């Protein structure tokens, strides 16, 4: 029951699912003047997703790296509605998204209606065309115990959530005496996973036992041991071999202890099973005491996806994501597109692909506004002759702790960058600047680099 | 059971209950060489409590108005050691202090001992001199319901409180329509007391719904409405007449509803009976509703004071606080002293006067360490001539709302200010970032403010 419909305005219902990158991304360049806009997401704001790393530690604020939905929608001059609440089931058949766990309703730029709806009350949305952004989730691989046991490092939440986990351990292994064993694994750390998110997430939290908490308890930071496991020979193979050594020793270099070719197996409540190939194919078993457990492995698509796949036909056998056209409309339907990480176009699952994807789309979305048919879909795209979406991989940047990180920087075949260390800490500050999606979010990270640079970071448990 | 005694030291053990602006300013000026300090508070952070009202809607952030205690502690050269824990009992017998709920002790320029403590462990911590400067508790009046259906406006914890509120009941309403006289409640704000916390938190909330709430949702802002109560027949009554009138005209300007000579009877969860006194001394009932209830009244002394009090005798039948002597020593004891909101000395509880109370306190301290007698203490003061605590009344500053304040500033006859409106308002800036206590709090609300000017306060529920 209980269906939102409107359509007095002869301008298309486009509904957006998310606000992240795609959703945001598409946001900001869609035409509305030309369509009517929705927005569907629990999260009532934008998350710049790289730098939450530096949220747990306190290099930047929590606060610094996010921005309200609102405030893009409101540079956007038709009209805009958010719906604070999270979709549980796409339903092709009826052109409708059901909604569930509605928070609040925004209608910005809109002098008119009233829904009818109330809190915590299940509704179905219409929509005309359907934009899915609603990402992906953290993957366990069925890895028993890491819910119970660990933290994602995905949303804003998690950083709250390892700040209170690693403050506690702090205070709880401080009173107990040097020697005692459940001293040293108190103060020990875990962070599963070599891709970037991992290596940021060890080599910010290893800036702070460094800088910080050595310069008014010695005793304790000594004591800390932050591990980083890998299950492949290598981190950050994203990049150049020799830039992932550099990181490899770097981080080594800054105590770091690196478990590459090493899986996790299990885990336990006071450490984890851990399996490690070597180079003349042994396998052995390790197992690594922890205090605190971050979980940052690959993802994995959510459940209101996966039920839609059983709904069209030609989606039955998908898994990581909606398998997509050129176009990046879901294949099997009419007027649904997806973009981002809850997409599969064999590409990534990066803000950069998820950015580029989303201007892409904005665009056919107006070059749409100007043909009488779409005031069946499949072929007018290739019929009306414009491009498919070409992926342009611009590179890759990652903090490695202790004021270094590594750079690529291209378009194409051509390859022009500085990657050393320093100097590209800096390129990589001014470059993740630049890239941010709002001022207010700009200016906040600015000025938490500059208190950073004279006092060193807020670790507030409660805050 | 268990009791805390390190004195393989030749210098006395001062204790001091609390992190607020007695506990820290003497801490601020205590001399660490002559004396071993030890700090007893739940709060690991100081917090200054003028700004309080501007974290709730976000002018400035609940981190930018506190700072570590162990900041504090790491510019004293010598042995400081803070426990985090309540002191539940004052033991004046044995010199001791029970604690409860230790969540943490750290040791700072003390590589040495290990004190054997386990978290919400009870321990007595022996003292050679204790300072108490555990301030006071918010007062209900025993007026039913307010805690029950009301947010106090104290510490920080309380300005998440109030902005999880306020957001809940802005999500809620928008949901209805206008019409419903239920939106408008929800929509409603009553602030209990015409002192300058009240004044203030009615001005913040105000000039967000009219700067930042009405920017993307105008429908809501209008039918906001902020009350303000006050039993006394004037607002901020330590202020000149010509003051408190402008006051009130230019909150009334800014559409707040002010009821002077309102008494609250009672709190309903909807609602809250007020009684009114007027001109010809005839008694009116009214009914506010309100979605969101701020109680910021007097206060009142703690269960840790009001059980000292009959283990004096001379202290029996104190009230408000302790009493104290011209040197601020506990009448009856002979080495305890009570500096602010928990002390009486027919003073204002005012941070002003902590302020005072603190530095006169601390430089007596280093005075007592160059005689004899002190390595029976009533006597020696008026013996050993030095003066008694003189308290120098400064002034005044309020801040109205709408980038207005009022300023009185005076130094014991003279009395030289400007107390207008928009100037002030700067005055106000720059003499409250002046007398913050910290760089690091200082440069935090430089920033705060700057943000402010060009995007205009962050109103996150969950942050
Ligand atoms: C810690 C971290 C660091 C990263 N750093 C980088 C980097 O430096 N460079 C880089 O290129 N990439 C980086 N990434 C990857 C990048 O963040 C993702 O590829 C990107 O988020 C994908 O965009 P998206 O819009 O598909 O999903 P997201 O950006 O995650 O947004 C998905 C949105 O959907 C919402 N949502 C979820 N469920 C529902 C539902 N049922 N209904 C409605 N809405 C829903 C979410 O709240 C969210 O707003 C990082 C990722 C992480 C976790
Ligand atoms: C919202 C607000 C705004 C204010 N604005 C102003 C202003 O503009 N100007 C002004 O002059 N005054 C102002 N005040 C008053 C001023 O803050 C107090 O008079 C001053 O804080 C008193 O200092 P204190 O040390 O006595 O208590 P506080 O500063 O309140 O500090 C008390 C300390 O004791 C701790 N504590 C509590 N219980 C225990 C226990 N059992 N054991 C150990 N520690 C304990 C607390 O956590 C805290 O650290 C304001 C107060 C509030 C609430
Ligand atoms: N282009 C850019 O601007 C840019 C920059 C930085 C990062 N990124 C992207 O951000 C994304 C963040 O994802 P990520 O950092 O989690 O990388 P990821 O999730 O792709 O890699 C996770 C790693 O964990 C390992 N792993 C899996 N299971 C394991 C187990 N049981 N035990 C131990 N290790 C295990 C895997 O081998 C894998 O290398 C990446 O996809 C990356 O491409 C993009
Ligand atoms: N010197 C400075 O720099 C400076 C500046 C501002 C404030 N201050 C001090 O800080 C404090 C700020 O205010 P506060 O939080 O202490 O409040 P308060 O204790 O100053 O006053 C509480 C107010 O609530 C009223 N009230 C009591 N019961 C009531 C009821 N049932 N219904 C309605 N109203 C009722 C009282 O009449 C009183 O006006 C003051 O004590 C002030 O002296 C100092």
């Amino acid at each position: 029951m209980k269906v939102i419909d409107p359509q007095h305005s002869d301008k298309p219902n486009v509904l957006i699912l998310g606000s992240g990158w795609g959703a945001i991304s598409f946001l900001k360049h869609i035409d509305t003047k030309k369509y009517n806009v929705s927005i569907i997401s629990p999260r009532s704001y934008f998350l710049f997703t790289p730098l939450l790393p530096s949220a747990p530690v306190g290099t930047v604020d929590e606060k610094s790296i996010i921005e309200p939905i609102v405030n893009f929608a409101l540079k956007k001059k038709g009209n805009v509605t958010y719906y604070e609440a999270e979709a549980t089931s796409i339903n092709p058949d009826r052109n409708t998204v059901t909604i569930k766990s509605l928070s609040a309703v925004s209608q910005l730029y809109q002098p008119e209606n009233h829904l009818g709806l109330h809190q915590a009350e299940p509704a179905e949305i219409k929509y005309d065309y359907l934009i899915s952004a609603v990402g992906a989730e953290p993957n366990t691989f069925g890895i028993p115990g890491v819910t119970d046991y660990g933290h994602f490092l995905k949303e804003i939440p998690n950083s709250l959530e390892i700040r209170r986990t690693f403050a506690a351990n702090l205070e709880k292994a401080n009173l107990l005496p040097k020697g005692d064993p459940e001293r040293r694994r108190l103060l020990s750390i875990v962070v599963v996973g070599g891709g970037p998110t991992g290596v940021e997430a060890a080599g910010e939290l290893q800036d702070y036992v460094h800088q910080d908490l050595r310069k008014f308890l010695p005793a304790l930071a000594e004591e800390v041991q932050i591990h980083l496991v890998e299950a492949l020979p290598i981190v950050l193979n994203m990049f150049e071999k020799k830039l992932s050594s550099y990181a490899q020793s770097h981080l080594e270099n800054t105590s770091i202890k690196v478990h590459l070719r090493t899986a996790v197996a299990k885990v336990e409540e006071k450490q984890l099973l851990a399996k490690t190939k070597h180079e003349d194919g042994k396998i052995t078993e390790e197992t690594i005491p922890y205090g605190t457990l971050i979980w940052a492995t690959g993802n994995k698509a959510r459940p209101v996806i996966t039920d839609l796949f059983k709904k069209i036909p030609e989606q039955n056998s998908s898994k990581r994501g909606l398998a997509v056209n050129d176009f990046l409309q879901v294949k099997g339907s009419n007027n649904i597109f997806a973009i981002g990480d809850n997409a599969f176009a064999g590409l990534p699952p990066t803000a950069q692909v998820a950015h580029q994807e989303a201007e892409y789309l904005a665009k056919n979305f107006d070059k749409m506004a100007q043909i009488p048919n779409f005031q069946k879909i499949d072929l007018l795209f290739e019929e009306n002759n414009f491009k498919p979406f070409k992926y342009n991989d611009l590179g890759a940047l990652a903090y490695l702790g202790s004021e270094r990180a590594i750079a690529t920087i291209r378009s194409g075949k051509r390859t022009f960058y500085t990657g050393g260390g320093l100097m590209t800490f800096y390129l990589w500050r001014i470059l993740y600047l630049s890239m941010i999606l709002s001022a207010r979010s700009r200016l906040k990270v600015f000025f938490d680099w500059i208190k950073l640079a004279f006092f060193k970071r807020d670790f507030f448990k409660g805050l």
